[PDB]
């Protein structure tokens, strides 16, 4: 649907039919029938929240139920442009609902603003191209009328990637790709799919599975995030150990820029023809052009899958076990190491951690793989905690972002963030980042100590991906968004000073801009600028992400 | 050694001590003791050469005996620059011999000219930095005095990437990285090695082995090719199915550009921090700066290695089997499918012996896993009519790896011009591309009046999810042909046109250099090409890195 508010929340994650509410029995439960925890009462959840954040659940916050249309800036757009746009039959909207839906990602700041304030700037017009040639016309129009374009796909960005710069005086088009969503074809001999960039991941897998195929790329946002999004942000997913990350999955792509269309002439698997121009575009975050089409690898649907789980004496032993697993290059499809606090949350001794596992592929090969991993983990005090437990521990994957909305209903601001680091920095980085979060919250006037946990979510030869989760009761803090912002940016500084990356997969957008030049060196930065100024000399792709 | 020609050949591949010759018994043999095949007579080789190319092995070709300093252009070099350079103690040389050694790689055309002629242009001075800070001083000086720098590592380019543009009128520095060759350190905890970019593959693997580690990156030029070279040309190696290719191995890198030092601030395994600047350097072919250092992944030395081999009814069945192996993601460490003509050559040293094709295999890693892998691969191969042909036949199938380039020098002593080229292609193009390219080569030869039909064979060399790497081998008897290089040059160009028209890439691993520039813009789009050009003009605005590769 073009009117996204029809099915999806204008002011939070996901579908209108799916939210946490207090049932007849006074227990927490997700509305709808969409997820395997939809309609499943969670008896202890309420107490966990009381005791963790120190609240009743007496006073719900009150927030906007709809856009307030008196607060939405006016849609400024040229008539001659509009006149030419009319002739193309490219569908468009100047309605405030449509324009506000596409002015934001799913960063905390943005969500909180939707519920309480309004945006400084939002697009002036929304266009829904349906194919590559529409995107060619739009881009040509935008050159002709000095327009600005900000592509959006899923709108799942967590980096201020879609945010309209406040002092951008030109007409901002939101170039929405949701209608450019066909599987053009499956190539069964080469095992690739030629797709349009607006297809969502849920819809990509659904279609391919009708022919017996999958991509196996499974970011947590896959119900809404798109092929073009993934390429633009260097997305990563849960089973990258078998299937690869987006840089491993993309065989070919087509891109529209002000200068013309970028495309390689060949679809061969690996080349040496200079600096790989695919990597000039991957991670380009809407700044260079529109990714219209991509060829992506596919695989037969896996024959078998099996969950598993392991208890360790403590986090540090789990990390050493994960390190050993990587060293033997025998990481399962997924492996996550959860700290004690998260093990406690999942339980509804104070040191133990739990790893969850998912094996998939051939039945025989899964079972061998499984014996290998358990035998490794034995040597770090790790004990098999059961197959159904491991499954239980992937049940929350697609409901977590609905928990964040639940918390905003009761004065709790929460957010996750992430990094990758060398294996020899992981232990220190986890400890010191968590401590910097608490120290900052104490020092900013926060009553209870925050929820501050961590988890190891991917292993690599050279290190691991680490997720942090941060939440706090903000009730009667003066400026509760400045405190979040300040603490998040402090957590980021800490990450960098402990040998962490600026981002493993969320990207940079405008949220992490300030650290990029240091991350990639001044010359690196200047090389990015040179490609921008050649490809987009008047800054038509004006989201101002990155540089 | 700074004076490379003391140990290595000035006009050819490899070591002065290793060359094919006719022994006391009139049989071909490789001299010295470097390779398993050194000092091992090849009784049938001489006859295969005669039958294949239609020549007697009596009339030797008469080549230039030695590097003539007088044949070279004079070394012209601003004196103030020279004064400045002496103060730094960086070793340097203006001697003809050193300059000519670093004026070329190993394209057939460059070797031919070495043997019978002289290059239109050669570096004016050779510098030997020993470390990163040295390279900074040199580039700073090259900026100041308007010098053109052409980096050199092993000198093993097959893309005219070291060739000095003929109309370049500035002083050309050859910046030789061979003395900048330390393993700076091994990080056993992250499994990475921080190395200087002039270290060779042989020397890197030898030092790592001493601690029980390897990279497992094994290009066929590994005796002489360097870390900086691999990065600059996107090199690929034999066991890339296990270890990865250069873009999978490199975790970090340091590059000296005229604009300053490029370097990421962290060494995390994988980031999302915009377009990946390592891919701006990898494949840059000396056009942007000098790669000084890199951090490369290492592994523990494998527990166990084992060869194998399979014979298929024909090539096409062999290809379907490799495709099936790739589909099941069970490629062994190395797998190569050789066409029938190559099986005969190997043979000469109820299946039909002039249609059958042969695969060589190398498995490596844990004992148990090797065994499991070997079952799976032989089980798939049996579905395509594939029958296990023996471990020792497999091993023999890998003996020629480091000696084929010496065989080329041999051919040139007897009026035989040979070269290899490579591409990669989607799976559904492999069979036709193989057929059409070989035929194209036969046909182009015939039409330019080549007496005997050339050697024109092929080999599938690497498998990927999305396709394969293909090598073609081309050689012909050139006796009498009025202009043999022009015949070779055109036939090569035409095979490349064929490759491109049958869905193949411009290159899998050799790169573009100046030899394949004419097709780059079409391979990558004008806008693509423009992006490469923008980066060049930012990083190197006065074109110090003047080799003119790519653009
Ligand atoms: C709850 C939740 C879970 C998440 N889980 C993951 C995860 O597991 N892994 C992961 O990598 N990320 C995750 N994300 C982040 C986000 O889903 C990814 O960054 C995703 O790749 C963005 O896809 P999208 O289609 O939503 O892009 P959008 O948010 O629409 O856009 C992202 C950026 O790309 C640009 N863009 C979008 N489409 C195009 C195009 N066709 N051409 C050019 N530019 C374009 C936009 O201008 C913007 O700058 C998560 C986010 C949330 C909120
Ligand atoms: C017999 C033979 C076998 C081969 N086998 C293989 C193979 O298996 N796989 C494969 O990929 N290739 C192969 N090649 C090609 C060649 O060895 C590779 O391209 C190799 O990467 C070149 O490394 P080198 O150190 O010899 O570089 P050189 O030839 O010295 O330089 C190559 C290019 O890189 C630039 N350069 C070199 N060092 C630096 C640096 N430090 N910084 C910046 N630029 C630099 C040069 O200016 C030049 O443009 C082979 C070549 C031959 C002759
Ligand atoms: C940006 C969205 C993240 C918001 C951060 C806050 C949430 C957060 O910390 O999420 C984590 C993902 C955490 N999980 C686990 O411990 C966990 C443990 C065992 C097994 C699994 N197995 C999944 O299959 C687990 O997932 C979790 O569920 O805690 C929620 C309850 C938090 O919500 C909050 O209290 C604050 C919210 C209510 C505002
Ligand atoms: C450097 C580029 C060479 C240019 C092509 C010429 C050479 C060429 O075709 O190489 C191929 C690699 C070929 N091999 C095989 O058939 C082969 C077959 C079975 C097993 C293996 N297993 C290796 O362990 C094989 O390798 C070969 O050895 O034929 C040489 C003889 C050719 O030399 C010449 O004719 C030029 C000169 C001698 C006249």
């Amino acid at each position: 649907p073009k009117k996204r508010q029809e099915l999806m929340k204008w002011n939070g994650w996901g579908y209108n039919d799916s939210k946490f509410f207090l049932n007849k029995k006074g227990q927490l439960e997700l509305t709808g029938k969409r997820y395997p925890l939809s309609g499943v009462a969670l008896p202890t959840f309420k107490d966990w929240i009381q005791n963790t954040f120190g609240i009743n659940l007496d006073h719900k916050t009150t927030s906007k139920a709809s856009l307030n249309p008196s607060d939405t800036p006016p849609s400024i757009v040229n008539e001659d442009f509009l006149h030419e746009l009319k002739k193309t039959n490219i569908s468009y909207s100047q309605e405030a609902d449509d324009r506000v839906f596409r002015a934001h990602g799913h960063c905390l700041h943005e969500i909180f603003l939707l519920r309480e304030g309004m945006f400084e700037r939002i697009p002036d017009i929304v266009l829904w191209p349906t194919c590559h040639d529409d995107v060619v016309k739009i881009v040509n129009l935008a050159c002709k009328y000095n327009l600005c374009i900000i592509p959006i796909g899923g709108g799942t960005s967590v980096s201020y990637g879609l945010m309209c710069p406040a002092d951008e005086t030109r007409t901002i088009i939101s170039l929405d790709t949701s209608q450019m969503n066909r599987i053009l074809w499956v190539d069964e001999n080469n095992l690739t799919a030629h797709v349009e960039a607006g297809i969502t991941g849920q819809e990509l897998e659904r279609q391919l599975k009708e022919s017996g195929y999958c991509t196996g790329h499974e970011p947590d946002s896959l119900e809404f995030s798109t092929v073009g999004g993934w390429i633009s942000t260097r997305a990563s997913g849960m089973k990258k150990n078998i299937y690869g990350n987006i840089e491993d999955l993309v065989v070919h792509m087509k891109v529209v820029t002000p200068r013309g269309v970028i495309e390689k002439s060949c679809q061969g698997p690996r080349m040496s023809t200079g600096p790989d121009i695919h990597h000039f575009i991957m991670g380009s975050e809407g700044t260079l052009g529109v990714i219209t089409e991509a060829t992506i690898k596919i695989r037969p649907t896996p024959e078998y899958q099996k969950y598993g789980s392991v208890a360790f004496p403590n986090f540090e032993q789990g990390v050493a076990c994960l390190r050993e697993i990587a060293k033997q290059r025998c990481a399962p499809a997924s492996i996550r190491l959860m700290d004690n606090q998260q093990f406690q949350f999942g339980h509804a001794p104070n040191q133990l951690s739990v790893a969850t596992l998912l094996f998939e592929g051939d039945r025989e090969k899964v079972l061998q793989h499984e014996k290998q991993v358990y035998d490794i983990a034995a040597k770090f005090g790790g004990l098999a905690a059961g197959e159904d437990n491991g499954q239980r521990g992937y049940l929350l994957t697609y409901v977590i972002a609905y928990m964040r909305d639940l918390g905003l209903e009761y004065y709790i601001i929460g957010e996750s963030f992430e990094t990758s680091a060398p294996w020899d920095r992981v232990v220190d980085l986890c400890r010191n980042v968590k401590e910097r979060i608490r120290r900052e919250c104490k020092e900013k006037g926060v009553q209870f100590p925050p929820l501050s946990t961590c988890r190891v979510t991917q292993t690599y030869d050279a290190g691991a991906c680490i997720y942090f989760y941060f939440a706090f009761n903000y009730r009667g803090i003066s400026d509760p968004l400045a405190v979040f912002e300040q603490t998040e940016a402090a957590a980021r500084e800490e990450i960098l000073a402990n040998g962490g990356s600026l981002s493993h997969h969320h990207g940079v957008g405008k949220l992490r801009k300030q650290w990029l030049k240091e991350s990639i060196s001044d010359v690196g930065f200047g090389m990015l600028k040179s490609v921008k100024d050649y490809v987009d000399p008047t800054n038509i792709f004006g989201n101002r992400n990155l540089l």
